[PDB]
């Protein structure tokens, strides 16, 4: 399976505690304006940048009080409102909601969650959370009500990412299963996408505005493999560079994907030709 070569056109970040610097970019998400939202874990803050990697603003500070965060890992965006969903690591296993201006909205799930490892929001505003160490998926509404939850220790081994479509299907990247596992809101395993030799050791999963499923991995260089929701292989790319441990990926509309890694940086990769104007 040959893949097209891809190279990032933008990279930003460096070690630090100041604006635009990171300690650990554990989570990344993108809003409707293509702004890049990042969970800077050891700085207990969320940083927002424009589609070009330029710093816009930050919110959150170490603490356990409204507007404060404690080891934030992972973020998602409510597309229609610009609201930012944040999850806090195991110790403070809960989620928080901030609006597009960084104003605190609410927090909940501290007595429900345990090991949040992935989060996303569907087109109806529902918040989907996937947990490891106990393989479980929890679904909440904007107000913090548990709409449903199901275990999945029979189909998941090292969940590390999740996206959803508009037909109540949950796509979870499974690092040790070398693929993405698909389930429905009832918790039924439906099918898998990718597999050994195609999507080895996925580090995350993303979904296109076109509904395509993007599976990323850093097994021998950074690789991106694109599939339809039914599991049909459409494209395959690879970077000529091996990155530092990669934490998460997020899709931008315009054929781009953002990668967050342990080297205190985020890289933006073009995974499809933008086509000439007029064509």
């Amino acid at each position: 399976i040959k893949r097209q070569r891809m190279i990032y056109h933008c990279k930003f970040g460096e070690f630090g505690v100041m604006e635009g610097q990171f300690t650990e970019p554990s989570g990344v998400a993108v809003n409707a304006q293509n702004d890049i939202i990042v969970a800077d874990t050891n700085n207990h803050r969320i940083q927002i940048f424009d589609k070009e990697g330029r710093f816009k603003f930050q919110f959150g500070e170490c603490g356990k009080r409204d507007s404060q965060l404690l080891y934030p890992n992972r973020v998602a965006v409510v597309r229609n409102s610009g609201d930012i969903i944040v999850t806090e690591r195991s110790p403070t296993h809960q989620i928080q909601i901030y609006n597009q201006y960084g104003q605190f909205v609410r927090k909940f799930g501290a007595t429900i969650l345990q090991h949040p490892r992935g989060v996303t929001v569907d087109n109806k505003g529902r918040i989907i959370v996937v947990e490891c160490k106990v393989m479980r998926v929890i679904i909440f509404d904007q107000n913090g009500n548990v709409l449903h939850k199901f275990g999945c220790s029979k189909h998941l081994e090292f969940p590390n990412g999740v996206v959803v479509n508009d037909k109540q299907e949950i796509f979870i990247s499974d690092n040790r299963a070398h693929c993405v596992k698909v389930f429905n809101y009832e918790g039924q395993y439906l099918r898998q996408i990718g597999g050994e030799g195609i999507t080895n050791y996925p580090i995350g999963v993303g979904i296109n505005s076109n509904g395509e499923i993007l599976i990323a991995d850093n097994h021998n260089n950074f690789n991106l493999t694109i599939f339809t929701q039914d599991g049909q292989l459409i494209s395959a790319l690879e970077s000529k560079v091996k990155h530092a441990q990669c934490f998460d990926v997020a899709l931008m509309d315009d054929g781009s994907v953002v990668l967050a890694s342990k080297d205190y940086r985020l890289y933006i990769y073009r995974y499809v030709q933008l086509a000439p104007v007029g064509m």
